[PDB]
This record gives structure tokens, C-alpha cells and sequence, in this order.
């Protein structure tokens, strides 16, 4: 509530990362690669065990789903919780280069109840002039009952171990809370697509005084998209999408570098997981693409609705079409698919449209972090990486 004090990074102090608020003017690995690496798993509190989850096993996925449905990311006010679908999880956790030893679970020794999880997946990552093989870390989760018993540092050490085994010594990760040390701090913005449901669910916030009718009328969108050539992406586009994305991403201080197998993984439309629309220039050649992913949230304690449907801006590449025109079509497309809210961070060039497409700013930050790499902290606008 009010209770301002000062934190000691019991776990994070010990780790290869910069001290919170050291001034960094250098570029490089905080420590060199471990040429000899620990081969035995870290010790768990008694009653608990390591499991490598096989998500191909329908019952295991279902357990993982239920763990996260019930114990994953919640907002400040705790009226909302991420409801990552089982298939969304299959998409996010099994890109090209994925290894199963990187799907790390914690289970109750006796009744086998899944109570912990952390995941890693491979990616080539460009920090300023250095493109490094890293992993992206996601889905850290400890069961509500098990909170505050130092289990999160066990999973983090353990995943640090199984990744190090494989010759990776750098990683990237985001979190909504401050740790040592943010490269950058982004802010979520939200765009009402359906302001009535947003109001009844209490997600917004009618700006007193404002009628409902006037709100609905402000966020009014057309029913049909504007850009000539605009259509879903199909397999034949894979090659041109790659080229377009690796070129566009050059301008940003942080960005992945993707091959084609990765391009097909991340961008080919999958219903209720990922949408990608390409702009085909008047002949046949591709000049732009917008994309966005599907992530509903559980509305906790409410009578009317139990789920809020959100679109997350992913990567939007513009060469011919202006960006604000692309994003206007992204909004229209999301609206017409029954989403209630379009969400975007203020990274890349997104600041160039947020205010103009009537996004409003939202609570809390998203910090971006690197593991075992020092570099100065750049602005949101210079961040060209997006994680699920
Ligand atoms: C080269 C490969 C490298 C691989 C790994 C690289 C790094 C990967 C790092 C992972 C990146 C994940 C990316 C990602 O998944 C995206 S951010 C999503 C994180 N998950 C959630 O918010 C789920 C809801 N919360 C929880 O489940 C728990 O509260 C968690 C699991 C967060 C901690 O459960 P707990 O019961 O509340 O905590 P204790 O067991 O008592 O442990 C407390 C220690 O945990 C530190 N902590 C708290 N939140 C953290 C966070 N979000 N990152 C890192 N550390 C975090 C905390 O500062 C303290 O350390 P300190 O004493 O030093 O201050
Ligand atoms: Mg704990």
C-alpha cells in the first residue's frame, strides 16, 4: 500500500547480472562461458521432485494448463489472470530448436500434483552489435500454496543449468517487477475494441463524466480493412516474411534474427493463437505485415463474464504501407474477430500510433532483461523483441 523500504537481492546478488542502478557504459558478457558445467540437478525441498514435462502427452499439457490458469501472472488489482490456452502453450513452447529437457516441472513427490514450472526455447538475439545464441525464458510459475519458500530460485538455477549444458550462456526474459537490472522498461497500452464489456468487467473506467454511448462512439471502428493487398499469410510467403523482418529489425538495439523455419513457426496463422496479415504490393511481392497473438484473461470474482478476450500486438513490419495505416487495419481485424481489447507495448515504433489510434496507457511496467550480459539501458522505442 504505502510501505516503501529497500530490498536485498538475496538470490539475484549472487547471479551474473548487473547491480540495480550501477551505471553501465560497457558492452559484453558479465562473465565468461562455463567450460565445465554441473551435471547433477539442484536440490528440492523435501516432498518435491523434478519432472521434465512431455507436452505431447495430453494429460500432462492439461496439468500444465491448469497450473498456469490458476497460478500464473495476475494484474496489480488482481481482477485478471492470464488464461494461456493448451494449444497456445504448444505453439509457444515448441518452436524450431526446442528441447524437451527445457520444459522443467516441479511435482509433489507423493500425489504427483504439478506445483512448479519454468521453460526455455532457443533464439538468436541481437544486443546492439552482438548477435548471440541465447534462450528466451518463460512461464516461471510456483503454486500459490508454495509461494515464498525459495522455490523460484531453485527452478531458475536448474534451468540455468540445463541451458548451460547445451552451450548457451546468455538469455533474455521479461518480468513485471524490478530486478537487477532492466535494459529497458516498456509500458502496456490498451485499445478498447468493445468498451461496454470492458466497463461491465471493470477493466475500464468510464472517464467521469462520460456516457457509455459517447465512449462506444469514440472507439467506433469500420467493419472492413483499408489496405490494398491485405490478406492472411500463407506458406508461400515464408521467405519474403523472413527477409522483411530481418531487414526491419536492424534499426533496434534488441531484436531476434530469424531463419525461415522460425518465421513459419511464429507467423503462419493458427486460429485463436496467432494472426498474421501480409500486404501484397499491386503485382505479387510483399511489402508489409502485421501480426498479433491471442491471450484471454480470467476475470476473477465477477458475475457477468469470466473471460476477457485480448489481442497482443506481436511484430508489425512496414515498407510500403505506413504503420498507422497498418495498425488501423490490425484494430479493425481484431474487432471483427470478437476481441475486446488490443494490447501493445511502447517498444519499437509503437509510440508513433498509440495516442492516434486512441490507445490509453495502462498500469505497471514490463522490464526487459538479459542474463550474463552488460550493456547500457536503452529506451522502449529501441526494443525490437516481443515475447509471449
Ligand atoms: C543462460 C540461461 C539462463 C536461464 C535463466 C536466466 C534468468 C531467468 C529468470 C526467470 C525469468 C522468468 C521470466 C518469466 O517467466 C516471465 S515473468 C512471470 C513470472 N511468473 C509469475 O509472475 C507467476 C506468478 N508468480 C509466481 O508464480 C511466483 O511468485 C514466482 C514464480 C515469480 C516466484 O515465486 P515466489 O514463491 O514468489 O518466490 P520465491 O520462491 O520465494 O523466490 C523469491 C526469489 O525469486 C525472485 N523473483 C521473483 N519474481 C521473479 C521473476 N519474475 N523473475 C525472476 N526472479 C524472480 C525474487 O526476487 C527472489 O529473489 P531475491 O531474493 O534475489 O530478490
Ligand atoms: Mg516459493
Amino acid at each position: 500500500m504505502d510501505e516503501a523500504a529497500k530490498h536485498r537481492y538475496q538470490f539475484w546478488d549472487t547471479q551474473p547480472v548487473p547491480k540495480l542502478d550501477e551505471v553501465i557504459t560497457s558492452h559484453g558478457a558479465i562473465e565468461p562461458d562455463k567450460d565445465n558445467v554441473r551435471q547433477e540437478p539442484y536440490s528440492l525441498p523435501q516432498g518435491f521432485m523434478w519432472d521434465t514435462l512431455d507436452l505431447s502427452d495430453a494429460e500432462v499439457l492439461k496439468e500444465l494448463y491448469t497450473l498456469l490458469n490458476e497460478n500464473y501472472v495476475e494484474d496489480d488489482d488482481n481482477m485478471f489472470r492470464f488464461d494461456y490456452s493448451p494449444e497456445f502453450l504448444l505453439w509457444a513452447l515448441r518452436p524450431p530448436g526446442w528441447l524437451l529437457q527445457w520444459h522443467c516441472g516441479v511435482r509433489v513427490s507423493s500425489n504427483k500434483k504439478l506445483v512448479g514450472f519454468i521453460s526455455a526455447i532457443p533464439a538468436n538475439i541481437r544486443i546492439y552489435d552482438s548477435v548471440k545464441k541465447m534462450v528466451e525464458i518463460n512461464f516461471l510459475c510456483v503454486h500459490k500454496k508454495l509461494r515464498s519458500k525459495r522455490v523460484a530460485p531453485v527452478l531458475i538455477r536448474e534451468i540455468t543449468r540445463r541451458v548451460n549444458l547445451e552451450g548457451i550462456f546468455q538469455a533474455v526474459y521479461t518480468a513485471g517487477v524490478v530486478l537487477p537490472k532492466p535494459i529497458a522498461t516498456c509500458r502496456y497500452w490498451h485499445r478498447s475494441l468493445n468498451p461496454k464489456k470492458l466497463v461491465e468487467v471493470k477493466f475500464s473506467h468510464l472517464s467521469r463524466n462520460m456516457t457509455l454511448q459517447r465512449t462506444m462512439k469514440l472507439y467506433r471502428l469500420p467493419d472492413v480493412t483499408k489496405t490494398s493487398g491485405l490478406r492472411p499469410m500463407e506458406p508461400k510467403d515464408i521467405k519474403s516474411v523472413r527477409e522483411l523482418i530481418n531487414t526491419y529489425l536492424k534499426q533496434f538495439h534488441l531484436a531476434p534474427v530469424m531463419d525461415e523455419e522460425e518465421v513459419a513457426h511464429w507467423f503462419l496463422p493458427r486460429e485463436h493463437i496467432i494472426d498474421t496479415f501480409v500486404v501484397e504490393s499491386p503485382n505479387g511481392k510483399l511489402t508489409d505485415f502485421l501480426s498479433f497473438y491471442t491471450l484471454p484473461s480470467t476475470v476473477m470474482h465477477h458475475p457477468a463474464h469470466k473471460s476477457l478476450k485480448a489481442a497482443y500486438s506481436f511484430y508489425n513490419i512496414h515498407t510500403e504501407t505506413p504503420l498507422l495505416d497498418l495498425m488501423s487495419d490490425a484494430l479493425i481485424l481484431a474487432k471483427s474477430k470478437g476481441f475486446d481489447v488490443f494490447n501493445a507495448l511502447d517498444l519499437m515504433e509503437n509510440k508513433t500510433f498509440l495516442e492516434k489510434l486512441k490507445f490509453g496507457i495502462g498500469d505497471g511496467n514490463l522490464q526487459y532483461y538479459l542474463y550474463n550480459w552488460r550493456c547500457p539501458g536503452t529506451d522502449s522505442e529501441k526494443v525490437g523483441l516481443v515475447l509471449q
